């Protein structure tokens, strides 16, 4: 009788976690599947117009990527593709028994507060029928509703309009002259592939994001503990290790002129993984502009800052994102970001969750981060978790971006995952300095499994083969100093900690750290007049390429003294072209030797163009 009835609208991966977890509490899942099978968003259809298309692989390694209790079969490589990753999800449906809860082909249509139960409309017609629900798990997805931008022009261009949902491979660019617009992980993956077919490639962005390729030097981009992650300088560890483990790579970034600045950087610290487009935009095979589109004649396109005008376009591909609101319909009466404690409970009756959340997650894989979700509501229905009014404050905002790894640790702790900070301190140490491997997450709490160790064992092996220990040693102590002093003195006593190590938090006092919930967010921040315009930003160009100040660039000292190199020297002329559409040709340097001699040239021949 017990058995709790919870609706669960969806059959990809967060709805496969979800019904296995209240089944773990001995709940009923109900799946309701628009779709035919199972699998979601790694389901093709033929007229597609969203799901993954067909190079599209993981972009963290399988070691950080798939659910605590199910190892992913990396036979055929440790970045997952297409037809893995489905395989894995039916393989998952299968050993936890799930597919005897999807109802496929129904679609829920509302979702309505009735008392303490929960009304569900199901289907759409003469199908359509009623059920009533003690929960409501949304486990709907997102990229699935295409956002167009409004350009103007865009609707009477003559050429062929895609958004990048319906993308599925390079052949359809073939013989083509392509615009891709946006720069997400779609545009760099379009814009790549086109490359190698297209008559010609043109990219447009309007601001610059980091890129990293899926393994950095040996190890998978996604090897990174919290720990580190805790020195914060975000992502300065992950640059110092491209640097120092990927110089090439590093110095082609740079000669690309796509290399971010600091501003650029802080604007948006998501790291995006590609595998090639900036190979080829070094090579000229794609020619990018960083600017606005200005509007769209019949068949070209004109840009607002460098006034290029993009003839004879053949494609425009809109890679451009989705609009994740109207995947939100069922539920319209209510408002996520502002009813749902943590973009992830409805503050007044938690029996209705959002899996997803709200926010951005990034560093590792997105299925843990939903499973974690998912084993916390599993306690919340069991009412084994009353979230505290701390917790039930909380709010997701917009642009946020989670840092997954920290986030399981904050959500582990909560559940009872790991080692007590305050009694196995030394334990949870060796966690934060674990990448974020999931059967970490199932050696002890709530239904452990006994082939997890093992399995921890292989993805940690991988890890040991850099430390600033220096630094993550002042982590510890700072950790430990916000523990309190009663339990440092408990951690002393009980012989967990050192006397230098007490010692130091006891000094580290005024910098603890207190791990919360938003330990794991991290925030975004963001004629004559014409031609001062233009120099001012050239020497601002100079100064990101050359990491130098503005004040020592100044316009008649000789541009020698200011120790280019042919890597920063093609990286600052990159930039020029990208942002006003002038190349410098071979000899510039030598016949313009400050920089005011290189300004006035390259805003004449601006000019001799159409200029603004
Ligand atoms: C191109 C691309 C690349 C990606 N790469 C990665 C990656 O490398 N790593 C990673 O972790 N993640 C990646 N993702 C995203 C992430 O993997 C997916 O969101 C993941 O599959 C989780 O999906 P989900 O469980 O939230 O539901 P989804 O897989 O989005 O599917 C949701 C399901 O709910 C169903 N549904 C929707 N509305 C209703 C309704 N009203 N009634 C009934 N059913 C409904 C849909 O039919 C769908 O089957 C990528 C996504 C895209 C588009
Ligand atoms: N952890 C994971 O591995 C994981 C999980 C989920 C999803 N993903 C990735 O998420 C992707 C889906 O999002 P997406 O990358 O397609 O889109 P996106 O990240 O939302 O970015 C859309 C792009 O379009 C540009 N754009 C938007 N509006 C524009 C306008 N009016 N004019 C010009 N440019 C505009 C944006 O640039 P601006 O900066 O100028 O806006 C942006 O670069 C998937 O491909 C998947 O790889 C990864």
């Amino acid at each position: 009788r017990t058995k709790k009835r919870i609706c669960i609208i969806g059959a990809g991966p967060a709805g496969l976690v979800m019904a296995k977890s209240l089944l773990e509490e001995g709940h009923e899942p109900v799946i309701y599947e628009t779709e035919s099978v199972l699998g979601g968003i790694w389901n093709i259809k033929a007229d597609k117009t969203a799901g993954v298309y067909n190079s599209t692989r993981f972009q963290n390694s399988a070691d950080t990527s798939f659910f605590s209790d199910f190892p992913a079969d990396t036979t055929d490589g440790f970045f997952l593709g297409v037809d893995q990753v489905r395989a894995y999800l039916q393989a998952y449906a299968s050993r936890f028994d799930i597919h005897q809860y999807i109802h496929y082909n129904s679609k829920i249509i509302a979702v309505t507060e009735h008392g303490d139960q929960w009304k569900v409309d199901i289907g759409e017609g003469d199908q359509q029928q009623t059920r009533y629900f003690d929960g409501v798990a949304m486990c709907h997805g997102r990229y699935k509703h295409p956002f167009i931008p409004t350009i103007p022009g865009l609707d009477q261009f003559q050429g062929e309009v895609l958004h990048s949902g319906q993308y599925y491979d390079n052949r359809i660019f073939a013989g083509k002259r392509v615009l891709v617009i946006g720069n997400g992980v779609s545009g760099m993956d379009i814009a790549e592939e086109a490359s190698h077919v297209a008559s010609a490639v043109f990219w447009s962005m309007r601001s610059l994001r980091l890129v990293l390729p899926r393994m950095v030097g040996y190890l998978p981009n996604d090897f990174i503990s919290p720990a580190n992650l805790l020195i914060s300088k975000d992502n300065s560890i992950i640059m110092e290790r491209l640097k120092n483990s990927m110089p090439e790579y590093y110095e082609c970034y740079q000669k690309s002129g796509l290399f971010p600045s600091l501003e650029d950087f802080r604007a948006n610290p998501f790291v995006h993984i590609n595998d090639g487009v900036i190979q080829r935009v070094a090579e000229g095979a794609i020619q990018t502009h960083v600017e606005d589109i200005e509007r769209f004649t019949g068949r070209g396109c004109i840009f607002s800052a460098s006034g290029t005008h993009i003839e004879n376009i053949d494609m425009v591909v809109l890679c451009t994102g989705y609009d994740n609101s109207q995947s939100f319909d069922y539920v319209k009466q209510f408002s996520m970001r502002d009813d749902f404690a943590m973009g992830l409970f409805y503050r007044q009756n938690p029996s209705l969750v959002n899996t997803y959340g709200l926010q951005n997650v990034g560093t590792t894989g997105t299925l843990p981060y939903l499973e974690m979700v998912a084993r916390w509501y599993a306690q919340i229905i069991s009412g084994n978790y009353t979230l505290d009014a701390e917790e039930l404050n909380h709010r997701a905002g917009e642009g946020e971006i989670v840092v997954a790894p920290l986030a399981n640790v904050i959500m582990g702790l909560k559940l009872g995952l790991l080692p007590d900070p305050k009694t196995e301190f030394q334990a949870f140490w060796r966690c934060l300095n674990y990448p974020s491997f999931p059967p970490m997450y199932r050696l002890r709490g709530p239904h452990a499994d006994p082939q997890a160790q093992s399995v921890l064992s292989r993805s940690v092996q991988r890890s040991l083969i850099g430390e600033h220990d220096s630094q993550l040693q002042t982590v510890k102590h700072r950790l430990l100093a916000g523990l309190g002093e009663e339990v440092m003195q408990a951690l002393l006593a009980r012989q967990e900690i050192s006397q230098e190590e007490y010692l130091q938090a006891q000094r580290c006092g005024e910098n603890a750290i207190v791990l919360s919930w938003d330990t794991q967010v991290i925030r975004p921040v963001k004629d004559r007049l014409a031609e001062e315009a233009f120099q001012q930003r050239i020497t601002e160009l100079m100064s990101q390429t050359l990491k130098l100040d503005v004040g020592q660039i100044t316009a008649d000292r000789h541009l020698s003294d200011y120790g280019f190199s042919s890597v920063t020297l093609t990286a600052f002329s990159r930039k020029i072209t990208d942002e006003y559409n002038i190349r410098l040709q071979p000899f510039v340097f030598l016949e313009y030797t400050t920089l005011k001699a290189l300004t006035d040239f390259l805003y004449r021949k601006w000019s001799e163009q159409q200029p603004a």
